[PDB]
DNA sequence: TGGCATAGATATCGCACGTCTATTATCCTCAGCGCAATCAGCTGTGACTACCT
């Protein structure tokens, strides 16, 4: 489990007083809860899984 | 005596049900712009009077 990591949002991590270091690529990408950039995944199957 | 069909005990993963929290928009109300019938000051009309011949 040490190895199993629990990975948060850049800009989540500003909210825990963390900057993701500028240039990283994300290692985890999921879907996201948002404004309707969120709800576009819905109007748009094909972009339920794009979204990252 | 020896190998394997078959009955018993034990979980086990897939599928569905009950529940929660997200990390950046919408809806009443006021001061400032308008449209429609009178009324006073500008303008037009009639009369009084100084001035010239």
């Amino acid at each position: 489990r040490d190895c199993v990591h629990t990975l948060h949002s850049r800009d989540t991590w500003l909210k825990k007083a963390r900057v993701v270091r500028l240039g990283e690529v994300p290692y985890k990408m999921v879907k996201g809860f948002s404004n309707r950039a969120r709800k576009a995944r819905l109007a748009e199957p094909q972009l339920r899984e794009e979204n990252d």
